[PDB]
C-alpha cells in the first residue's frame, strides 16, 4: 500500500539507512508491496529460521533426530545465550536448540545447530537446493553480525528470504509434522517483540524471527494474519544506521503499523 510506502521512506530518512521490504501473499506468492526488494542487506539473526529448516529437512530425511542430546563445553558460549549458559554440564536436545535459537535468539544454540547440519557452508548448499539463489551463510555468530559496508558475507535480499520462508511453511519441502514445528517455535511467545508483535491485534496470527547486528543491521520476517491464520509474509531489513536501537525498532514498527492499518 502506497501508504506502507511512505512509511518505508521515512523510516529511511529518519535513521539515514537504507530499507528493503517485501510483502507477499502466502497462498500464491504474488507480491502486494515491495521496495529495494532486490538489494543485499545483512541476515542478522533472520538466518536461524533457514537453520532450522535445514535441521527438520535433516529430520524428514532420517539423518537427524529431534531428541538427540549435544554436549557442548565452556568455550562454545558466546554472548547472547540466554538458554544454552544455563545447560552447559546436562547439554541440550536438537528440539531444544531450535526453540531457543528462534524463541530466545540464542546465539550459542544456534552455532550448535550450525555444527549439528555442518556449517554454514552446508546451509548455503541447502539453500541452494531448494532453490533460493541469493542467500548466502559464512559465518558463525557473532562475527555473522558484524554489518560491514560493501561485504557480501551473510547477507540476502528481501525478496529471496520472503521466498524462501514461504517454500518452508507452505507446500511439500518439509513434511505436515517438521512445517507445523518450524511455525510452533516461530509462533512461540518472546521476552519483547517490538517490531511486530508489540502493537499486532488480538487474535491476529504471527509467526516471526526478528534479529539485531552490528552497524544498525535489523530485520524481521514474518508470516502473519487476522482470525489466527497467517495470510501474507512480510519481510523488512535495514542496515547502516547509526541511530540509537530504540528510533531503528520505532522506526521499523511504524511500517508494520502501517501494514496492519491498511491491511
Ligand atoms: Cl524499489
Ligand atoms: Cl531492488
Ligand atoms: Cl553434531
Ligand atoms: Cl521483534
Ligand atoms: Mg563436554
Ligand atoms: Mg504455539
Ligand atoms: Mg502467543
Amino acid at each position: 500500500h502506497p501508504e506502507t510506502l511512505v512509511k518505508v521512506k521515512d523510516a529511511e530518512d529518519q535513521l539515514g539507512a537504507r530499507v528493503g521490504y517485501i510483502e507477499l501473499d502466502l497462498n500464491s506468492g504474488k507480491i502486494l508491496e515491495s521496495f529495494r526488494p532486490e538489494e543485499r542487506f545483512p541476515l542478522t539473526s533472520t538466518f536461524k529460521v533457514l537453520l532450522c529448516g535445514a535441521v527438520l529437512s535433516r529430520v524428514d530425511a532420517g539423518q537427524e533426530q529431534l531428541g538427540r542430546r549435544i554436549h557442548y563445553s565452556q568455550n562454545d558460549l558466546v554472548e547472547y545465550s540466554p538458554v544454552t549458559e544455563k545447560h552447559l554440564t546436562d547439554g541440550m536436545t536438537v528440539r531444544e536448540l531450535c526453540s531457543a535459537a528462534i524463541t530466545m535468539s540464542d546465539n550459542t544454540a544456534a552455532n550448535l545447530l550450525l555444527t549439528t547440519i555442518g556449517g554454514p557452508k552446508e546451509l548455503t548448499d541447502f539453500l541452494r537446493q531448494i532453490g533460493d539463489k541469493e542467500t548466502r551463510l559464512d559465518r558463525i555468530e557473532p562475527d555473522l553480525n558484524e554489518g560491514k559496508l560493501g561485504d557480501l558475507r551473510d547477507t540476502t535480499t528481501p525478496k529471496a528470504i520472503a521466498s524462501t520462508l514461504r517454500k518452508l511453511l507452505t507446500g511439500e519441502l518439509l513434511t505436515l509434522a517438521s512445517r507445523q514445528q518450524l511455525i510452533d517455535w516461530m509462533e512461540a511467545d518472546k521476552v519483547a517483540g517490538p517490531l511486530l508483535r508489540s502493537a499486532l491485534p488480538a487474535g491476529w496470527f504471527i509467526a516471526d524471527k526478528s534479529g539485531a547486528g552490528e552497524r544498525g543491521s535489523r530485520g524481521i520476517i514474518a508470516a502473519l494474519g487476522p482470525d489466527g491464520k497467517p495470510s501474507r509474509i512480510v519481510v523488512i531489513y535495514t542496515t547502516g544506521s547509526q541511530a540509537t536501537m530504540d528510533e531503528r525498532n520505532r522506526q521499523i514498527a511504524e511500517i508494520g503499523a502501517s501494514l496492519i492499518k491498511h491491511w
